[PDB]
C-alpha cells in the first residue's frame, strides 16, 4: 500500500481545556487485553475513538480510506501525540494536512473549550516528499509498542483490525 504518515501534537494545554462533554462522555472500550484506562488517558482513547467513527463515514477527500491512528505518551512527556497513518484515492500531498487536521478538528471542537486546535505534520523523506510507508511503519514502529506507552490505537486495516489492541500481541512483537 501507499499510505501517508504523520502526528498530532496534544499539548497539556488541550488537556486543560476539556470540557464536560469530554470528561462525561461514556464509550464501550475493550480494555480486557490492555490496561485499564482513565484520567486524561480514558479521554484520549475516547476522542480517537470517536475520530476514526467520523472517519468510517465520511465522504470527499476521506471517503473509503484507510487509517491507522495510535495516541502515545513517552516518559517525561507532557500530554500526547498521535500518529496518523492513512492513505485514500482522495488523499494527496497538496490536500493531506487541512483533510487531517478537519477531521481531527472537527471531533475535538465539541470537546475543548476555547479555539484549541490540532495541527498536523507530514512525515518527509530526505527528498522531502511525503512518505508513503505508512503500512510498514505500522508492521515496524507502531505495532511494537505496549500499554501505557501506547494510550489507545484504531483502524480499519484488514491487517490490524484484530491486534490494534492486543497488549498480548503487541508485547510479543517487542
Amino acid at each position: 500500500s501507499e499510505l501517508f504518515r504523520g502526528v498530532l501534537q496534544v499539548s497539556s494545554n488541550v488537556l486543560d481545556c476539556a470540557n464536560d462533554n469530554w470528561w462525561c462522555s461514556l464509550l464501550d472500550l475493550d480494555t480486557s487485553d490492555w490496561e485499564p484506562l482513565t484520567h486524561t488517558n480514558r479521554l484520549m482513547a475516547i476522542y480517537l475513538s470517536s475520530v476514526a467513527s467520523k472517519l468510517d463515514f465520511t465522504g470527499g477527500p476521506l471517503a473509503g480510506c484507510l487509517y491507522f491512528f495510535q495516541v502515545e505518551c513517552n516518559k517525561f512527556e507532557e500530554g500526547y501525540h498521535i500518529h496518523v497513518v492513512i492513505g485514500g484515492p482522495g488523499l494527496n500531498p497538496r490536500n493531506l494536512t487541512v483533510c487531517v487536521e478537519g477531521l481531527f478538528n472537527n471531533v475535538l471542537y465539541h470537546l475543548v473549550t476555547g479555539n484549541v486546535k490540532l495541527k498536523f505534520l507530514p512525515g518527509m523523506t530526505t527528498k522531502g516528499k511525503y512518505f508513503r510507508d505508512g503500512e510498514q511503519f505500522i508492521e515496524n514502529y507502531l505495532m511494537k509498542k505496549i500499554p501505557l506507552n501506547v494510550v489507545w490505537c484504531v483502524t480499519n486495516i484488514d491487517g490490524y483490525i484484530d491486534t490494534c489492541i492486543s497488549a498480548t500481541f503487541r508485547r510479543g512483537a517487542c
